[PDB]
């Protein structure tokens, strides 16, 4: 359903946030 | 649906957060 | 609808968080 | 509605998070 | 209602995130 | 209900985010 | 339910965010 799909898009965007934070982790380690 | 669309706007805003975090990682690199 | 409108407030708030993160990025450059 | 007003409480806490992030930026100068 | 109460729990958890971010700011100050 | 319970899981996850942020603050203090 | 399962996916992504932040803490150590 459309509400379920939109929520899934929210979860995907949150994963993108996790990845960007890992990029920050690596930047600090560099 | 309006609830679905609103949720999709939340997903989009979360993507902007992930981008902002990339700018932070970039500021750290250089 | 009030539920949709409240969700849009949440998206707006998340955008403000994105802009604040960019302020963090800017401060790290400087 | 109780559900809408709870969502508004969520929006308000998110604004508090944005302000805290601004405080971090300020700390960094 | 149980759904509204759960949303209130989310709001409270987010407040805790704000406080932890304030802690980070304090740490950066000195 | 399953929706209320899932929202509570989200609240719990947000609390883990707050704690991780406190870890970041601790690391910054040495 | 599909709505509940999607919200559970949101919870798991948030946990991934908590873990990424832990890695940032470790990096700062």
């Amino acid at each position: 359903g459309e509400i379920a799909q939109a929520l899934k898009e929210i979860a995907k965007a949150l994963k993108e946030i996790a990845w960007a934070l890992k990029e920050i982790a690596q930047a600090l380690k560099g």
